[PDB]
């Protein structure tokens, strides 16, 4: 459990504990991402915090901690022009990665096309700027397995570089079942090289983190879940991992 905890830590998109948004808490988050045993994969912050976070990470000598942010968030509304404007602003602020919320309510009402179009539009903006696009399908609101598969397939076909379970701001975030469903879609469509998976929530403990990673190890190589293909979107999980590692 020390190997999986160190592994999970190096795959963490770290965010602040109680959704704090101040400059100091963002600065502190940057310090928190440089752990005693290694750096998290990224930090997750709102777009306006990107310039100060980028300054902070460089000054601590950790340019490899990626800066991830969110757009169309957390609502997942179905207005493409708004999602696209927010994504272009996230890019312009300096994001390394943009997590866009899929219009899951529209999909639930039978409008698959707007989710395809919105993801495609944001992917094209991100790809031209060498920015990775994660797509939050909000599996905890879709609830139905076939809807989770559907949102995953649409996002992948539209160009998602990652599919991400959840915003973290609804009642149900990631579960082991939705994680398996989403990773099964990646396998069944044959896109394991181009599409990663991100669990947001769900994992509270080091033991949780181990179990989530084992699903990826079962479906793909034990080598598949590197930073390009696997992330934990978490906050309190970092403390549990560090304690498992003796810190």
């Amino acid at each position: 459990l020390k190997a999986s905890s160190l592994r999970a830590l190096k795959l963490m998109d770290l965010s602040t504990l109680n959704g704090d948004y101040t400059d100091e808490k963002v600065i502190a988050l940057c310090h928190q991402a440089k752990t005693p045993v290694g750096n998290t994969a990224a930090i997750s912050i709102y777009p306006r915090s990107i310039p100060i976070a980028r300054k902070t990470l460089k000054e601590q000598g950790t340019p490899e901690i990626r800066i991830a942010t969110v757009t169309n968030f957390p609502h997942g509304n179905d207005d493409i022009e708004i999602a696209l404007a927010e994504t272009r602003a996230a890019i312009a602020y300096g994001a390394d990665e943009v997590d866009v919320v899929f219009p899951y309510r529209a999909l639930m009402a039978g409008n698959e096309q707007v989710g395809f179009d919105l993801v495609k539009a944001c992917k094209e903006a991100c790809a031209a700027a060498n920015v990775l696009l994660k797509v939050i399908i909000e599996s905890g609101e879709l609830k139905d397995e076939a809807l989770i598969r559907k949102a995953s397939e649409i996002s992948i076909k539209a160009g998602a570089d990652f599919i991400k379970t959840s915003t973290g701001l609804v009642a149900v975030n990631a579960t082991p079942e939705s994680a398996r469903i989403m990773m099964e879609v990646i396998r069944d469509m044959g896109v394991e090289k181009s599409v990663g998976f991100k669990v947001t929530g769900g994992a509270r403990t080091a033991e949780d983190a181990q179990k989530y990673l084992a699903i990826a190890d079962e479906l793909f190589g034990a080598d598949w879940a590197d930073a390009r293909h696997y992330r934990f979107g978490a906050s309190g999980l970092l403390a549990s991992l560090l304690k498992a590692l003796g810190h």
